[PDB]
């Protein structure tokens, strides 16, 4: 299997986490979406990494759809509950993650793909607001457990893990730790995973 | 149950298709999200639409989790496979689908959401670009089969199926049913199904 990502990206960094905690094998490709000669469109039209590309030459997207496959994969580690309800509540943590990554992004992209005349105020706040308020959620979710959803290291926490630990990297300005010390408890924690070591973005 | 949706939101029109065919009774709330009067964000941080509130108060959401527990609520009609490998193709068409919308959404948002002078011609080529090759993939996918995955109606027709009729809804100068006539015969067959015909967007 492929993985065509780059060393940056937190939702590729979520299906490198899963990789990991399962033991499985996959060849990274490093894959630069935003240069003209990238060749994602191949494998997913949306042009967008994560992408796993089977052995078969099957593609697989978006993030959400590898993690959920991979834990399948072996039975190391299962990240994924079987019931619905729990599986309900993991999703659903995921996509609070993923959702803060997705405002997140357009708060970048609105400096790094367009000109300064091309750019909104407005935009950028609601962006901004949905983070904080993402946080703010993910604090009042997490509360006083251990992991997201009690006992268990699940999905859950590697997508919050990611996102905050995005947030760290690209966004220092927002002052999360500062705000919720029960997030960086947990931060603290997922940090010493070896899955989260090995996957630390550059720069 | 409560669903905070619109009547034009493909994302919650994909959920109430799912909640029609299951035959699950739930109360339909209109909420504009791009009021500066929305209340969304006591359910939903990330601000948007659909959000399903459960009878105990907890929220749920993206589309993607609610119509995920929106099958296993009922036997009726299920619209995501038990298999490991089917589940990922059914999901993945999900992916394409919600992707192309995603796409779509930020192509119109351009226009809805900033002056002329906040606008950029390169991102809408950019997101055009995308419903573009997602179109292709959907068409190649399909192929000459009955439904997405073959024999079955499933999350991806579903999925599919609003992508398109948000098209053309939204974006009727994009030609798709020009290009791609198995899409054209597949909206065609979805379009009579009743869960379709309840649920077409006004104006
Ligand atoms: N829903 C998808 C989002 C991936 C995404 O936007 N990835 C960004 C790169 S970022 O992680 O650094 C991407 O590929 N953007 C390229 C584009 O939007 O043209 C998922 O969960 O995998
Ligand atoms: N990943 C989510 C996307 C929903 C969404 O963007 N919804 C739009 C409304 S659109 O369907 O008319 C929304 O609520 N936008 C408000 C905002 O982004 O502030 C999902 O799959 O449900
Ligand atoms: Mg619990
Ligand atoms: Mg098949």
């Amino acid at each position: 299997m492929k993985l065509y990502a780059s060393q940056t990206s937190p939702y590729a960094r979520k299906v490198r986490v899963v990789l990991a905690e399962k033991k499985i094998d996959y060849e990274m490709i490093e894959e630069n979406v935003w240069s003209p000669d990238t060749t994602i469109g191949r494998f997913n039209p949306l042009g967008k990494v994560p992408c796993l590309v089977m052995e078969d030459g099957g593609a697989v997207f978006d993030s959400r759809v590898i993690a959920e496959y991979a834990d399948t994969l072996s039975p190391v580690s299962r990240l994924i509950p079987q019931g619905s309800r729990e599986r309900l509540e993991v999703r659903c943590w995921e996509a609070l993650a993923d959702g803060l990554l997705d405002a997140a992004l357009l708060a970048r992209l609105e400096v790094t793909q367009r000109k300064e005349s091309e750019r909104s105020e407005s935009w950028v706040q609601r962006q901004r607001s949905k983070i904080d308020a993402a946080l703010t959620a993910m604090s009042t979710g997490l509360a006083d457990k251990t992991w997201c959803t009690g006992t268990h290291y699940t999905l859950a926490d590697v997508a919050v893990g990611c996102a905050l630990a995005y947030l760290d990297f690209r966004f220092p300005d927002i002052a999360w730790r500062d705000r919720h010390p029960n997030l960086v408890a947990f931060q603290e924690k997922i940090e010493k995973r070896q899955s989260f070591i090995d996957t630390e973005p550059p720069r």
